[PDB]
């Protein structure tokens, strides 16, 4: 919610390669940034920084529509797609896949209906949409297609090609059994290939030396029609000499520890330190074993119809390439004409290879060289021998693996039906960065260099025809043109001349050594922008697309030497092994290995450029292969060399992020509230009229047709001027319903008219007691709130709603509680004094209406007596009476006078009414009996006469 109120950015975190940290203040080139994780404060480099993406771009399929395009948000956005799920995510044209170690329910039969025809944007990312694309392009656009995969993992490489070719032998099969059949022999030719073409590096036990490309071909109508493998850039220097802790192709060990003794006896095969070939000797595979992965290579040759004496002619051959080492040559006395005293080896190679020692020998050390007509022997130095043994062993090894290449697609390409169309999947060794890069890490890296010119190239063009269909100038220069400097650094024969043409330029010179060369690399070359100086063992450092690398030119001279010796050529052209001499059937030195690849590279480059290209990136989470754990920096290491990163370079440089204009203007209406009219159509004019509001340089956006395409970041800017301006609307709609909400209980506690009853009043109490404790403090925290609220959006207002005047306003509602709880005690004393009052006076009026009735009665009788003393007794107590009714009458007088003046005081209502009824009482009841007692003394006296007659007789 208040995200944008926390200023998020990335800083670097050594467990997690990236963290959030609200960013507090800037000193200088540093700032002060608060960890989010455990908020404790740190100072970081300002350039070490990288933007954050809001929330909104939460695990977004496609990380080129980022608006903050960085390695942190790269990297976030794999991460929480891995841990949701979704191992696949595209990066404009990559399809990036992370292997999840598990086996998941995304390759079902189902899921391959549905996405059939369905366009990437129409479907979540997946391998099925890569395959699906490319082979709709191939029949629409009629062109062949190439998938560019990567990766350090034969597992998961191999598992997306199986997936690639799933989807094809699903989609475009006529007929299963028969449907899986290519995928069968395909997972046959992989293990032969490997231990003839891969090797254990510093950096990976099962390193693949060479490019794979399997061709998928189609019939004209779409239908697989067979499968065939080609190879690339197999690097037979391994096969002579490696670095520390590194292995030779994996068939040389097999063969040395794998073979019984009798196979060790006819190949003649020696122990591990005994071939200068083998540089590290037997150096193990962790969890592998030499001994038994033997059998498992030729198990898949017998599996793939290869027969004996053909699987012999290989064993043969690595024994002889490893002979080869073993032949030792020696400088004679006061002559540069090299001798070889011991021929024990020359014969072991003679042997295994099919030809004569003699005529090898003399090849070698004097061969004959066609001079006008005639062949003329030369002699040879001991260098140049052998150089000339180190390339003969080269060529041969790579004559064997194409040879074999060969024979595994006799087996695959059995019809051989001539498609009218392929889609080939290209596996080739990714970029090299290791703590020393030799001369075949700057190969492997001119290679992924050119690989990552190709999708600049290909990104250029579509994106060329995105802002076509937009209509939108397009005004910028090929994207692969980036990449140029840093090739024709390597590559340039002349001009410039590259440092390979630098390097053979030295071979071919006699005084020249590896720090001569260095030195010429340093004053030739040190202008060169993609060149830098080493900061120290290494030698130079080239700026490749995965970022600076350093190199060590140590051993260079004698790695770049290959110096074919045609007179040994022609011997094995000749040999009487028929392997051997199927190996060199095609035959006929300044030749060099960094020539001889510039050329196989550019074999390759052909056959991708004359294809569309697709792109898919497999990376490793970690180096355990368990699953649901992710290794940020082996992530990020991987990211850096792919060319991910290279790709999120340049479309952060251009117009990345692609908004349609109708979703524009309902995203960002909020900060553009009265610039579009109300009965406004034209969606295009609105998001003009939008644009023109914000004051947005024009560098920013561009108009199109359906969309308006915006910079790096100005989204990430809208967007956290939207999360500031909704805020602001919830604080207003809060604050208003605050206010009015005083407003309208403080007119409610501001009446008086509590009712006319103690009951009445009463009830006002409880209600007030249930408002102050219910009602009242949930609106006392809405005041806290919103002040905080307030303050925030200020350091990041219609009258009444700061929090200086809800802070006055709440106080006058206090002040009128305060005065409401005082006049309801008022009243209610008021209320409690009328009913007494009342019941006193009521009390009063039925003590005489008793006494006025009871008397009555008492007079009603009339009793006079019957004598004359009886007669004065009842006048006795009649005066009683008479001045009995005197007291009570003045005292029941006064008091009632006195009640209905103290109910004057409160205001009584009905006061007028109890002043009539005892005004009643008195002229009715009261007199009444006062008439009845003279009427009983008259009667007194009536009698009293006539007695007093009686007695005078």
């Amino acid at each position: 919610a208040d995200w944008a109120a926390k200023k998020l950015v990335w800083v670097p975190s050594d467990k997690s390669g990236f963290e959030p940290a609200s960013l507090k203040e800037e000193v200088g080139e540093e700032a002060i940034v608060e960890l989010v994780e455990n908020g404790k404060k740190v100072k970081v480099n300002k350039d070490d920084i990288q933007k954050m993406n809001p929330p909104k771009f939460s695990k977004v399929e496609d990380m080129a529509e980022l608006t903050c395009l960085n390695e942190a948000s790269v990297l976030h956005n794999l991460k929480e797609r891995y841990y949701s799920g979704l191992i696949y995510t595209y990066s404009g044209l990559f399809c990036v896949v992370i292997n999840p170690y598990k086996n998941l329910p995304i390759y079902s039969e189902e899921i391959v209906e549905m996405y059939k025809g369905k366009k990437r944007h129409e479907m979540p990312p997946h391998i099925y949409a890569i395959t699906d694309t490319a082979y709709r392009s191939m029949m629409q656009d009629r062109e062949d297609q190439s998938i560019l995969c990567t990766g350090e993992s034969g597992a998961g490489k191999t598992e997306n090609t199986k997936k690639v070719i799933q989807y094809l032998a699903y989609v475009a099969s006529s007929h299963k059994k028969d449907q899986g059949e290519l995928e069968r022999q395909l997972l046959q030719a992989n293990p032969i290939l490997e231990a003839f073409g891969n090797a254990k590096t510093v950096k990976n036990d099962n390193s693949s030396r060479f490019g794979k490309f399997i061709r998928i071909n189609f019939d004209v109508n779409g239908y697989i029609v067979g499968a065939n493998i080609e190879t690339y850039l197999l690097e037979k220097s391994r096969a002579i000499r490696q670095a520390k802790e590194e292995r030779t192709f994996h068939i040389f060990y097999y063969l040395l520890s794998g073979a019984g003794e009798h196979l060790k006896t006819d190949l003649l095969l020696e122990p591990y330190n005994k071939y200068r070939f083998l540089s590290n000797g037997h150096v193990t595979i962790p969890g592998q074993q030499d001994k038994d992965m033997f059998q498992e290579t030729m198990e898949a040759m017998r599996i793939m119809g290869i027969p004996e004496e053909e699987q012999m002619g290989l064993l043969r051959v690595i024994s002889g390439v490893l002979q080869l080492g073993n032949i030792v040559f020696k400088k004679e006395r006061n002559t540069d004409q090299a001798s070889m005293p011991d021929n024990t080896a020359a014969q072991k190679v003679s042997h295994l290879l099919g030809i004569n020692v003699t005529d090898f020998t003399r090849g070698i050390l004097t061969p004959r060289i066609k001079v006008g007509r005639d062949y003329v022997q030369k002699a040879q130095t001991k260098e140049q021998a052998d150089f000339a043994i180190e390339a003969l062993a080269k060529a041969t090894y790579e004559r064997m693996f194409r040879w074999l290449v060969l024979r595994i697609n006799k087996a695959l390409d059995k019809t051989k039906r001539q498609g009218a169309s392929f889609i080939g999947i290209l596996d080739i060794a990714g970029f090299e960065i290791f703590d020393l890069n030799s001369f075949e890490q700057l190969c492997i890296n001119y290679t992924n260099e050119k690989l990552q010119q190709l999708f600049n190239h290909t990104m250029f063009i579509l994106e060329q025809e995105e802002y076509q269909r937009e209509g939108i100038e397009w005004n910028f220069i090929d994207f692969g043109l980036d990449l140029q400097p840093c090739i024709d650094l390597i590559e340039k024969p002349a001009g410039p001349p590259g440092i390979l043409a630098l390097l053979d330029e030295e071979c071919w010179f006699p005084k020249a050594t590896d720090k001569s060369f260095v030195e010429k690399v340093m004053q030739e070359q040190g202008t060169h922008p993609k060149f830098q100086k080493p900061k120290d063992k290494a030698d130079f450092c080239i700026i490749h697309y995965a970022g600076k690398v350093d190199y060590k030119a140590d051993e260079w001279l004698m790695k770049n030497m290959d110096p074919l010796n045609d007179n040994i050529a022609t011997l094995l052209h000749q040999s009487s092994d028929k392997f051997v001499s199927e190996l060199w059937k095609d035959v006929d030195m300044f030749r060099t290995v960094g020539q001889l690849y510039k050329e196989q590279l550019a074999k390759l480059m052909a056959t991708l450029r004359n294809t569309n290209p697709n792109f898919v990136r497999c990376i490793i989470p970690n180096h355990e292969k368990k699953a649901g754990k992710l290794d940020p920096h082996l992530v990020l290491d991987q990211l850096r060399c792919n060319g991910v990163l290279e790709g999120i370079r340049i479309c952060r440089q251009g117009f990345p992020n692609r908004v349609v204009f109708q979703e524009f203007r309902q995203r960002y209406e909020i900060l553009t509230p009265n610039s579009i009219p109300k009965g406004f159509m034209d969606g295009k004019q609105a998001c003009v009229l939008m644009i023109k509001a914000l004051e947005l340089d024009s560098n920013l956006y561009r108009i199109g047709q359906s969309k308006v395409f915006f910079r790096a970041g100005v989204l990430a800017h809208l967007e956290e001027e939207r999360a500031s301006e909704q805020t602001k609307s919830d604080y207003l709609k809060r604050a208003n319903e605050l206010v009015q909400w005083i407003n309208d209980k403080q007119a409610s506690l501001e009446s008086r008219d509590f009712g006319d009853s103690i009951e009445s009043v009463q009830s006002f109490m409880n209600a007030h007691k249930e408002y102050k404790k219910t009602e009242k403090p949930p609106k006392g925290q809405e005041v806290s709130e919103l002040e905080a609220i307030y303050n925030s959006l200020q350091t990041k207002a219609p009258a009444g709603l700061t929090p200086n005047e809800i802070d006055s306003t709440w106080s006058a509602l206090e002040k009128a509680e305060q005065e409401h709880a005082e006049a309801l005690r008022i009243e209610l004393k008021r209320q409690k004094k009328i009913a007494v009052l009342l019941q006193k006076y009521n009390r009063i009026l039925k003590k005489l209406e008793n006494w006025a009735t009871t008397k009555s009665v008492y007079l009603g009788s009339n009793e006079t007596g019957d004598s004359i003393t009886a007669v004065q007794a009842k006048l006795k107590n009649l005066e009683a009476f008479d001045g009995e009714c005197q007291s009570l009458e003045g005292q029941s007088n006064s008091d009632l006078l006195s009640i209905l003046a103290q109910l004057t005081e409160l205001n009584y209502n009905g006061v007028p009414e109890l002043t009539e009824r005892k005004d009643t009482f008195f002229a009715q009841q009261w007199t009444g009996v006062k008439s009845s007692a003279e009427t009983y003394k008259n009667t007194l006296l009536a009698e009293l006469e006539r007695l007093q007659k009686i007695e005078d007789a």
